[PDB]
């Protein structure tokens, strides 16, 4: 039993809910919240800027120190950093930004990072500014992640479309 409430069960391991991932993290304080990161961990907008804003910029301060030591992530890669006031840990995962020419095949590699964590609260990857179509992202998620993932999807029109179109 875990603390996640109001989710629709899609599969044995994948759950979905119309809720801001920021709002949800504050309420649940999960072990792991996933950030929709870029390779520079520059949290300017969307999931990352909203998560970072909710940490009063402490996520960005920690992230800048990480990059100064380690250099950029890979597209499809991840790192584990603090969850600050939102979660124990934040798994920063870089999905394929299609508007920068980043191979559509890399979304599966991105979701494979989730398998290193038994339970996660997560954004659909490569939605919004990444230039990808969310129905595809949910399919790859379901076909790739084997651990227990709670997808906070903050677009009802999109939530309802994802549910209604789910095979
Ligand atoms: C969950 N998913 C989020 N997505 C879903 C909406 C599609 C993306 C639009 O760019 C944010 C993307 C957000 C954003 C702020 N909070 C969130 N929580």
């Amino acid at each position: 039993v875990n603390s996640f409430s109001g989710y629709l069960k899609l599969t044995d391991n994948v759950y979905i809910k119309n809720a801001d991932i920021v709002e949800e993290a504050k309420k649940v304080k999960p072990t792991v919240v996933v950030n929709a990161a870029n390779v520079y961990l520059k949290h300017g907008g969307g999931v990352a800027g909203a998560l970072n804003k909710a940490t009063n910029n402490a996520m960005q301060v920690e992230s800048d120190d990480y990059i100064a030591t380690n250099g950029p992530l890979k597209v499809g890669g991840s790192c584990v950093l603090s969850g600050h006031n939102l979660a124990k840990h934040c798994l920063h995962v870089v999905g394929p930004n299609v508007n920068k020419g980043e191979d559509i095949q890399l979304l599966k590699s991105a979701y494979e990072n989730f398998n290193q964590h038994e339970v996660l609260l997560a954004p659909l990857l490569s939605a919004g500014i990444f230039g990808a179509d969310p129905i595809h992202s949910l399919r790859v998620c379901v076909d790739t992640v084997r651990t227990n993932v709670y997808l906070a999807v903050f677009d009802k029109n999109l939530y309802d479309k994802l549910v209604s179109s789910f095979l």
